[PDB]
């Protein structure tokens, strides 16, 4: 009866220290007004359905239909979305110049 050992399971030593404290705080944004125009967005997703008794789904796809002009009748069709575009318009505006504040110099904040 001989040769025989044990190594079993553990550390050595191994370090892991104290921290050193921490801060972080203060926020803000202020932001002000900004340019107008742009013209840049664009885009659009997929989408499939048939029979439903449901409202809608979609906005604008890649094609040729929609807009007008011509015609004794579309002219309301038109002046009822113009006035929406007006002020839709403006919307994205605020948007898409709201965010060029990220790298620019406005007036005033």
């Amino acid at each position: 009866m001989s040769d025989a050992g044990r190594k079993g399971f553990g550390e050595k030593a191994s370090e892991a220290l104290k921290p050193d404290s921490q801060k972080s705080y203060a926020e803000q944004g202020k932001e002000y007004i900004t340019d107008k125009a742009d013209k840049v967005a664009g885009k659009v997703q997929p989408e499939d359905n048939k029979g439903v008794f449901q409202g809608v789904h979609d906005s604008a796809e890649k094609g040729k239909d929609n807009a007008e002009g011509q015609g004794e009748s579309l002219a309301d069709q038109a002046r009822d979305y113009m006035g929406a575009a007006k002020s839709k318009l403006n919307d994205a505006v605020e948007y898409v110049s709201g965010r060029v504040h990220g790298e620019e110099d406005p007036t005033k904040k």
